[PDB]
């Protein structure tokens, strides 16, 4: 196939729908929705330089919007971390994605966004970057991964 | 200045002593010595299609010691997981490798080793391989990370 | 910073303006024009899956258009090599791409386009991708360069 | 299959045995022997920080012997280039390396060795690092590639 990266994940359940972003060459900007668990999802990915639109993985459920800024290139990513569990509100109880929680190499963190609740995950990225994630997506973030390179 | 590749963790305490094997073509066997928590930590590596065996990082308790022999190079490391915690039983509170386990692409299951207290960490890798190891050793091991390579 | 990848050459001289197109998923079209040296150098890159169109190099002189379309992904380079020299008035000081030539893993051979004058340059690829191309270009192709991932 | 890297080459014959030294983590010496061609070549990588020999890739013949040290690990190649072309005094009339040069990040050159007779090849390196070689020696070094990682 095409040019490809490690990939690492998912964290999450088997529910919603698969996406993949794929790769770029880093981070500018990640938006989310979130209540007692993870809404929407999408990326602005840098791409050689320039913003790249990921596709939108919009969630239906009015929830409150988060947007997260990177002062790329110097700012990125050093760790992705969150919590796994069901959440109630569906037909099904398979695992989804509670909350999320970044960390920078500046020291920013933000969130947790949503409910550190369930099953515990974390990511921390001793060298390499994240330039990618890949999910699955129904009424709300079931499961999410992420793609790294040097 | 050396070559690098991706490297995530660590996960546990800043005890012990500092060792980085380094990174190779993959995993070959995998020998540990557990109790309450993790004690030795030793690893043969594939080099360019040959064993070359990793550095020990020995503890002098008195463990039950577990090899760990893949059947590489078809089957290979898909999940590093286990849990982190203090042992009482250290003249410092500072936090350990109490568990591990791992998952290969054979659907084999070594572990878990050592006893599942405290926060549990899982590195579940879709696409990858693991080529090293590094982490940290005093009477036990401390903290353990894992180097990533295509 | 953001991510990188292993760059070779350039090939050619310091003439012109620089240019990067940095790093994509793999290559689908090479658009060039040529006569006695190589004009015009652009790329249709493939980006996850669709195609991104990398900045046009465009020379203004008259020269012969080409499209060199790959079956992407399973048609890839295994080639890229070349002529580097000066040119009658254009380029008196510096070298410039006099040619180029690209071979397939299908067995296609696209080129020479151009003339084999100057200092011969050839890269053979035994494993790994194109993934972009920089260079340098102001009235001519002054300089190439290739990174490759994988 | 396990880690693979990327593969430039190669750059000679089809004559001779072929030989492939594998993957490392970079190149601490290089031992060569050379007269109208290139003889003996053999080299001592760079192993996660101590020294690993390569098989010995010995020519019989009575030409030159010489030892090129890097100041590892500050000190590493940018360039690979040489000469390949058949040489009269051997039975087959298959292209061998007649010459190889080495070009360092410090400045260094190291050669011409041997002599410059035949096609010219020409590594420049400008993002990456070499981790080892692969060749064809028989009588001579008929071939010679390079393996790079980030
Ligand atoms: O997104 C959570 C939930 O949303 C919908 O109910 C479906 O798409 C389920 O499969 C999914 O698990
Ligand atoms: O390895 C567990 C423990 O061993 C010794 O007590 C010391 O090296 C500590 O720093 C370390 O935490
Ligand atoms: O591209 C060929 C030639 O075109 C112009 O003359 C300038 O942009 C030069 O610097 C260059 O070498
Ligand atoms: O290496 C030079 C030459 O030496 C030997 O005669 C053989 O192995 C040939 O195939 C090879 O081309």
């Amino acid at each position: 196939m095409a040019s490809q990266t490690i990939t690492v994940g998912p964290w999450g359940g088997p529910g919603g729908n698969e996406w993949d972003d794929g790769s770029y060459t880093g981070i500018r900007i990640i938006e989310l929705s979130y209540k007692e668990a993870i809404g929407s999802f999408s990326v602005i990915y840098d791409l050689n330089g320039e913003p790249f639109s990921g596709s939108k993985h919009t969630s239906k459920l009015p929830y409150t919007n988060v947007k997260i800024e990177l002062q790329f290139p110097e700012e990125f990513l050093v760790s992705v971390s969150g919590y796994t569990a069901p959440f109630s509100s569906l037909a099904t109880r398979t695992p989804v994605v509670r909350s999320l929680k970044f960390k920078t190499n500046k020291g920013r963190t933000f969130g947790p966004y949503g409910e550190e609740d369930g099953t515990y995950f974390n990511l921390p990225i001793e060298n390499g970057l994240v330039v990618g994630f890949k999910g699955r997506t129904g009424d709300l973030l079931d499961a999410i991964g992420v793609h790294m390179a040097l």
